[PDB]
């Protein structure tokens, strides 16, 4: 419970970064994994187009997410793109994904933002199931595609 | 078409981004919009996480469509995300919406990027069977959701 702490991440937040990546890896299984370099991730945090998430337990990085800031064309208000949420596997069910989803739209919406959106896909009976939990407004059937380049 | 010229847009090119987003506007059919200030729309196309390509015959945009960069912390190499595409209704299906997607990924193949990614909706036919015929590498069942902020 009151515990856990959300915490947006700033510059000086490196190592909590490449926490919140180790975690990634682990819950998403990843398989032989190479971590870019700490000059690749402090620029890409330093970036002002990303915003990381991450739920706390005293030191202990337990979940967290990343997000895109999309400017707009069709207006001024920004959209934010939820790219990846993960909760450690013995931490979830606990209700860690709520409240960083919480934190989240909290935080575009005081920067005035139109919208937030995530994806999952449509296999993930897990992810579906909690994201219809988490009250969106919509959601939609989409088809990804991808073109791996050379 | 051998006087269709695709052209990626520079910082300069605001009259033709506006003509684009006309374009879109439009071919979308979208009601009751009101085109963002131009400041707005040049500082966008100041980004250098933000590519818009068009088509053009003599000077007139007959399509287009803008993509975002996404940084990632998996790789060095970047991600893309091609977000609207278009083209005009009078010029459809003579290989315009093609050449744009090619030119698209050639771009993001030359700056070393991993990996280009478009979405369209389960029920936008025409456009499921156009990028289908694109050679992507792959195409996913995703469901999408979203949080319109108050
Ligand atoms: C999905 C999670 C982040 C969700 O967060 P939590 O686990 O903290 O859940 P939390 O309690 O807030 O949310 C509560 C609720 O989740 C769903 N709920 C309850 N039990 C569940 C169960 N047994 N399995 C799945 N969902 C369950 C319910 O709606 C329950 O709500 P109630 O009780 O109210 O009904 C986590 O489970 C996780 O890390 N999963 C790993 C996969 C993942 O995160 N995938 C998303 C895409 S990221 C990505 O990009 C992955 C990839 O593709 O590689
Ligand atoms: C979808 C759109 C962008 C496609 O561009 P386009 O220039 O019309 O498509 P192209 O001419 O490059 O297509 C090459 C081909 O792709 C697939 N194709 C494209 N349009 C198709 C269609 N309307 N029906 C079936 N297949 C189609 C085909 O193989 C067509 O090839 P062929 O004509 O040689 O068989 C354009 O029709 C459009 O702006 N539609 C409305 C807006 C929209 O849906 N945008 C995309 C939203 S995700
Ligand atoms: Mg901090
Ligand atoms: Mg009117
Ligand atoms: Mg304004
Ligand atoms: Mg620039
Ligand atoms: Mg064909």
């Amino acid at each position: 419970d009151n515990f856990l702490k959300i915490e947006r991440l700033a510059e000086n937040d490196l190592p909590k970064f490449i926490q919140l990546i180790r975690l990634f890896e682990a819950v998403f299984e990843m398989k032989n994994f190479s971590i870019p370099d700490s000059e690749h991730l402090q620029k890409l945090l330093n970036q002002n187009n990303f915003y990381v998430f991450v739920a706390l337990l005293e030191n202990k990085i337990v979940g967290g997410l990343t997000s895109y800031v999309l400017e707009q064309y069709y207006s001024e208000k920004p959209l934010a793109y939820i790219y990846d949420l993960a909760v450690d596997t013995n931490w979830q069910r606990q209700g860690i994904g709520k409240k960083l989803i919480t934190a989240t739209n909290q935080f575009y919406t005081e920067k005035g933002f139109e919208e937030v959106f995530v994806q999952a896909d449509k296999v993930d009976d897990y992810a579906l199931d909690f994201y219809r939990s988490t009250k969106p407004t919509a959601e939609e059937q989409v088809v990804h595609f991808y073109y791996t380049l050379k």
